[PDB]
């Protein structure tokens, strides 16, 4: 039967092949919800083209691109499967991929959700932890869309804007951590340092009140609680781009910092992005790792597998949608509140949109 | 009879009267574990005098001094009583007050714990969330004491170095929040914004890897989980002293930021310090509260009361010591791991000291 309940899966998406890099960077640096530059429509095209080469190299270092589109579909298909059996009253359920910087674009998925004549549309963020630069932008995209077309929705919108401590998300992290630990020498297992690595945020964003850091910290605690604190752990922030100040200990300097101090068995954990992505300096660059071993004696730096296609993740997705439908909520209580120092007119307009939806 | 189990309650302490302010700051600015200044033994004395007036004024604004000594005693007495019934095998128990910058000083309490011939001494930090500047300093003080007195322990030490998510602690917070919410007009209650306010940390401390922020974040999530996200919330960092950069949104700015954005009913929650301390700029200064009420229409700003003398707190303190003894652990797994960017050699010595304790 015709599709009743649509499920828009929001994520920034990623460049499918090295060829898509430029179009990805382009839309990203044009995102006024992610950032703001002086002349914007002019230097954005440049900045993209400019550093497009080094980003292409980075993606080449991990397989030649991002597998998010494939992975997201598998999970989407696995989620829909369970939704039909979980909540028949809202079936048939259909998932749509709403990527922010690559096809299928958010706006592209919305237009199809419309054309398909759905009764209930659910903006389901794929970032467990809320940041105004990730979920906020994907959510502002939906808003901006209708404000553009000029027209109003033809279906009821609602949203699952965050889920940093969902019990199944936590069980997945716990499972994957235990799996890697077993890849460490039997007698080293106990002294392995778990470094939860999440993407950093510029301090100016943190200081305006972004909820992201506190949420990621929450996810980390649930995980360790579940693992019964079997090992020591630390939450560090990876990558970080630019000369300006970014949050907490950088993942790079924390790894080096840890080896110069006796901890040689490190287990990195991607706690804030569910799909494979660009790794850290000590994982990609060899000379820097060569020095780290000749000067600190680093013996093991492992990475827990991304939630990728774990069957228990789909179950996590389906459960969230199900509770959502049950609860009748339009959005979390946290979305009804903008950053204490929020300076984006759009933000408040997006709040209204979801809290003002029919039913 | 003779006291079998001793319990050292660690905390920075506070000047009981305006007269004690000077020696308080003195010992504080002299704490190399808290901060490092050039020719510190010559600067601390100066900074103390140069700041004492400002602080006396602040303590006056809240009653004339700090009530931590009395409150810690009441909780101490109430902790002991519950321990003699809970742990008959380690009873009788005796609590000792080890304040870092005021009498009874940490060293004074240690020196008395031995004289009483204790079989087991427990360093129990009163800060639920671990920071190297609070719990770390209190713990490095115990180690520094034996490295000074030359001799070694006559009792078997162990420590409860953190407890950010202890269910009873979380329950006390959830109870005090519900109670303040009931002071707001029945119809504005759902609009109240919960501002969890914790003492900020210098960004240089956050970046070296202090666990404090992540743990404080955990406390916050457990509390809102318990209250079922009844209201929207934010974790902001208060006080913040100096010119350099300190962490996340500042309490003063967020309050103003929140009012400038239509949020008039705010509820402040002291999530990282269990006793009364210096309030924020908008709770003290009259002119600032005036400027705010005019340009924002701030209806009500309330502060949840400190855990202070809640009996459910003593039940919390007691439950922890009991579990600690039953678990037969010497310290948390987190203590065995230093900051990835740590540069205080004492840290490592304090670690060894506790993990190397007999039994
Ligand atoms: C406002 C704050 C943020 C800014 C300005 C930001 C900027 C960027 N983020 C990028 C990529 C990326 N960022 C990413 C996840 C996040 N990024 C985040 C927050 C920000 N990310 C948060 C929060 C994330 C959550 C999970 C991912 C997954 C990529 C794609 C590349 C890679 O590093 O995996 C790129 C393009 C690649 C590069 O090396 O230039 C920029 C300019
Ligand atoms: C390394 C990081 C830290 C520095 C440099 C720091 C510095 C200070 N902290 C003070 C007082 C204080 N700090 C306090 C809780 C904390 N302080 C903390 C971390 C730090 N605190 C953390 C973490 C806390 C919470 C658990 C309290 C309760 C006081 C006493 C007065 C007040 O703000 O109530 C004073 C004395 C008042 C003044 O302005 O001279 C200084 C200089
Ligand atoms: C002046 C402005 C800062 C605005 C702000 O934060 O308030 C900054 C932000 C982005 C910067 C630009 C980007 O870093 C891209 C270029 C980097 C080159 O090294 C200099 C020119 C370059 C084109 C920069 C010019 C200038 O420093 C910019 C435009
Ligand atoms: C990542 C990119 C290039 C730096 C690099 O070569 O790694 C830099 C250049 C322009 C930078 C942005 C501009 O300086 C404008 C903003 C300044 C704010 O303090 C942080 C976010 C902010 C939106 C910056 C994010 C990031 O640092 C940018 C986008
Ligand atoms: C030079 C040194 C920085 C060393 C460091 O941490 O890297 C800084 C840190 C603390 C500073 C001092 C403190 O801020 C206290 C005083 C503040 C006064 O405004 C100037 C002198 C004053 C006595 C400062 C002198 C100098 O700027 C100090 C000593
Ligand atoms: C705020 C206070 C007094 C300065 C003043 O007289 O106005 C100053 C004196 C000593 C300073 C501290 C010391 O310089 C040691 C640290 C130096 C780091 O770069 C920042 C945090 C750091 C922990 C400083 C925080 C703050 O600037 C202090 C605590
Ligand atoms: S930037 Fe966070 S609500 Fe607007
Ligand atoms: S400063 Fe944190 S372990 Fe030394
Ligand atoms: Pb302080």
């Amino acid at each position: 039967r015709k599709p009743k309940t649509g499920i828009l899966m929001l994520n920034m998406g990623g460049p499918e092949t090295l060829g898509d890099v430029h179009d990805f960077l382009l839309r990203l640096f044009l995102d006024r919800d992610l950032m703001t530059l002086p002349i914007q429509n002019k230097l954005a095209p440049f900045i993209a083209k400019r550093r497009t080469p080094k980003i292409q190299e980075q993606y080449r270092r991990i397989g030649g691109g991002s597998p998010i589109k494939i992975w997201t579909s598998k999970q989407g298909e696995g989620m829909v499967k369970l939704l039909d059996e979980l909540s028949p009253n809202t079936a048939p359920h259909k998932y749509y991929i709403g990527f922010r910087y690559v096809h299928p674009l958010t706006e592209e998925a919305i237009e199809e959700m419309e054309r398909d004549g759905l009764e209930r549309a659910i903006a389901f963020t794929q970032y467990p932890q809320y940041s105004c630069s990730t979920t906020g932008s994907s959510l502002n995209a939906i808003y901006r869309y209708y404000n553009q077309v000029g027209r109003k929705p033809t279906m009821k919108w609602s949203t699952i804007d965050r889920w940093p401590t969902h019990h199944l998300l936590i069980q997945c992290f716990a499972d994957h951590i235990l799996k890697e630990l077993d890849h460490f020498p039997l007698e080293k297992r106990s002294e392995v340092v778990i470094l939860f690595s999440a993407h950093s945020l510029p301090m100016s964003v943190v200081n305006r009140g972004d909820p992201y850091p506190q949420e990621v910290s929450a996810t980390v605690q649930k995980v360790m609680e579940r693992l019964e604190y079997c090992n020591p752990y630390r939450l560090v922030w990876q990558s970080k781009v630019g000369p300006m100040p970014w949050l907490g200990p950088q993942t790079d300097e924390s790894i080096k910092g840890l080896c110069e101090r006796g901890r040689k068995n490190i287990l990195l954990v991607p706690i804030a992005f569910t799909s494979d992505h660009i790794e850290t300096l000590y994982e990609l660059d060899i000379e820097y790792s060569q020095v780290l071993a000749k000067e600190c004696g680093v013996e093991n730096i492992r990475r827990a597998e991304s939630l990728n296609g774990n069957p228990l993740f789909s179950k996590a997705l389906a459960d969230l949608v199900h509770s959502h439908i049950q609860s009748n909520e339009l959005c979390s209580k946290q979305l009804t509140l903008s950053c204490p120092l929020c300076v984006n007119p759009v933000c408040r307009e997006t709040k209204s949109f979801f809290t003002s939806q029919q039913l």
